[PDB]
């Protein structure tokens, strides 16, 4: 049982709502007081959990006996998952009005960037809820078992889905070119062209990642924004957001978006969760 700490306000009841949504079956178990999943560094797997503190505002976290090995990289993983360096002051303070409903709003990162940039191409024209239900399936067929933890399923390695046929990843829902995306994506998680971690210039490396057969610009945003945790992107082709910019083409919302540099991505967040959010005039 491992300690992390963070800075007042974090929301956690949006976290892991927003977690919970988008958990794959079989992979990660989202609660009320609690997240955890399948995790595998190398050749060492289990289980990981994440148990917050919300009076001591620290994360305590829980790792089943086959990741001991690597637990530091299993912390460093959970930290960018949620998002605990975040300074909430400094962000709401440049925000202003807008992150005055909820300072307690962090951005969702990932445990691995190969799988989430999967996620990000299974998230391509289709709703959170059927993109689950697809990243299961894949898992379902691709992933791994754990030994001591039957009730838990790894998600699909690089090489396993290196080796998917084409067909196979097709007949789950998704067109052919989509299942290129991710054969390819596998590919250059294999030989180290997919940054798996935050590159120092995002906008070169989202530029490189875009030359890649099946990743547009919406997939390339979303990738950095939850893949390396990039703060300052926004997503102007995204469904939801042109909801929020009634009529606004994407080059004139994030034409609008630019007011809120260096932190879109945390914009990006609260106007997803602003409901009858709305832009000004001028
Ligand atoms: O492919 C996609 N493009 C733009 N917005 C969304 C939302 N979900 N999937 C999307």
């Amino acid at each position: 049982m491992y300690t992390l700490n963070w800075q007042p306000p974090y929301d956690w009841s949006w976290m892991l709502g927003f977690l919970a949504a988008r958990a794959v079956s079989s992979v990660e178990t989202v609660a009320d007081s609690y997240y955890a999943r399948s995790l595998a560094v190398g050749e060492y797997r289990g289980v990981v959990t994440a148990i917050p503190d919300i009076a001591r505002h620290t994360l305590h976290i829980n790792l089943s006996a086959g990741l001991e090995p690597v637990a530091a990289e299993c912390l460093a993983k959970m930290s960018r998952l949620f998002d605990l360096q975040c300074n909430p002051q400094i962000v709401n303070g440049a925000l202003g009005r807008l992150g005055a409903a909820r300072p307690g709003l962090r951005l969702p990162g990932c445990v691995d960037a190969f799988e989430q940039g999967v996620r990000a191409i299974l998230g391509q024209l289709v709703s959170v809820a059927m993109a689950a239900k697809l990243t299961a399936r894949v898992a379902q067929l691709y992933g791994e078992r754990l030994d001591d933890f039957p009730e838990y399923i790894c998600f699909p390695t690089p090489q396993r889905l290196a080796a998917a046929d084409p067909q196979a990843l097709k007949a789950l829902g998704m067109p052919l070119k989509r299942a290129e995306a991710l054969i390819h994506l596998a590919n250059a998680a294999l030989e180290g062209t997919l940054p798996m971690t935050i590159p120092g210039d995002v906008e070169q490396a989202m530029k490189t990642l875009q030359t890649f057969p099946g990743i547009g610009r919406w997939t390339a945003n979303y990738f950095a924004l939850r893949g390396w945790q990039a703060k300052d992107v926004f997503l102007p082709d995204d469904y939801l957001i042109k909801q929020r910019f009634p009529g606004m083409t994407p080059a004139q919302i994030r034409r609008y978006a630019e007011r809120w540099k260096p932190w879109r991505s945390y914009a990006l967040l609260h106007i997803w969760y602003t409901e009858g959010w709305q832009p000004d005039e001028a």
